[PDB]
């Protein structure tokens, strides 16, 4: 049953990413999950609990590789890193999987309040300490760090949503991350 | 049939901007329209469809209201337009249709549609005589405005529920403005 509960998150999140929520029904997902329905209705209510679950997992995922990708450049100061976390979200959102679960199902399927909960939970204590230790080091201008957090909060994940729904994606990645870096680099001091 | 429909989006905006959506049912803003239900249902079949022609107007007018503060150099029009923009949506019906239950009601997809719909030309606008006049480096146009709605939008949903709205107000247009001047050239 802990079993079931983790083959069903897994299986939901596969299939899903790859057809998306509209396209795949809770049967076919207890089929490739190998259990009964019963099993999966004794975990998951309804379609939807299942896609919350799925969500978080993913977004759990999102944020454990945009820390992997900061490290991995090799930031030495906060500003870079900073700059690093952008280009990180950019690559993270480009993920077809991250695309079609977080960028266009969550917010049809948790709903706009739901989902702007999800997505300040996992972002915003990430953002609040990228601009934090900035300010510390004296590249950032001391300012308010919630609301600061909250703008570069709405101006990435609209970059995102931006991107996904572009008619040219390769395009809209290019342009977007030079407009952020740009912005970026009239803000930090260094 | 017109009539109707602007007696009943009129007295929609008044209502569901005191109350909110969520408060006020179809039935009470015939009555406030001065209509029967079934003239309202033959104009509009449920509350969200009446909601989406209210939330319309109301950008129609968010517009208009900005156009006018500004035009009360493009770096300057710029630094206007954001303090027009948090002025406008700190207006409590503008907070609630627009804030706060349109993008409940219509969804994210259609929030942004209808933002981007409204918003982008203006924004567009601003950026291209700012880089004409050389107080904005030549980039992609089209990406930045985007950019900006989703941060300005996302400032007025900060400052729409902080516990302290008139505190959010003062620090969020100072964070903004810093990253205004960031953009801009000087
Ligand atoms: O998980 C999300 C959003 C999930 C969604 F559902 F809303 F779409 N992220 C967006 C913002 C972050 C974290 C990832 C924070 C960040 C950063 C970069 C530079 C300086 C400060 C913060 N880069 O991306
Ligand atoms: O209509 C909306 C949002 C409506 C909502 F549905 F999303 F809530 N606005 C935000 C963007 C604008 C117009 C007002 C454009 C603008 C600006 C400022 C500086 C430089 C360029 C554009 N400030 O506010």
């Amino acid at each position: 049953s802990a079993a079931t509960r983790e083959a069903l998150i897994t299986g939901a999140r596969k299939l899903w990413g790859l057809r998306g929520y509209a396209e795949v029904g809770t049967p076919e997902i207890a089929t490739e999950a190998g259990v009964t329905r019963g099993a999966m209705y004794h975990q998951f209510a309804d379609k939807a609990a299942l896609f919350r679950d799925v969500v978080e997992v993913v977004e759990q995922d999102v944020m454990a590789r945009m820390a992997t990708l900061v490290a991995a450049s090799g930031a030495a100061t906060p500003a870079d890193a900073i700059r690093a976390a952008v280009d990180a979200w950019l690559e993270v959102s480009g993920d077809p999987e991250v695309r079609q679960l977080i960028l266009l199902d969550a917010p049809v399927v948790l709903g706009w309040a739901g989902f702007r909960d999800v997505a300040q939970r996992y972002s915003l204590g990430m953002t609040e300490q990228l601009i934090t230790e900035a300010i510390r080091a004296g590249q950032l201008a001391r300012q308010p760090v919630r609301p600061l957090a909250q703008v570069l909060i709405g101006a990435l994940d609209e970059a995102a949503m931006f991107i996904a729904t572009a008619d040219d994606p390769k395009r809209a990645r290019r342009e977007t991350r030079q407009v952020l870096r740009r912005l970026i680099d009239g803000m930090l001091n260094g």
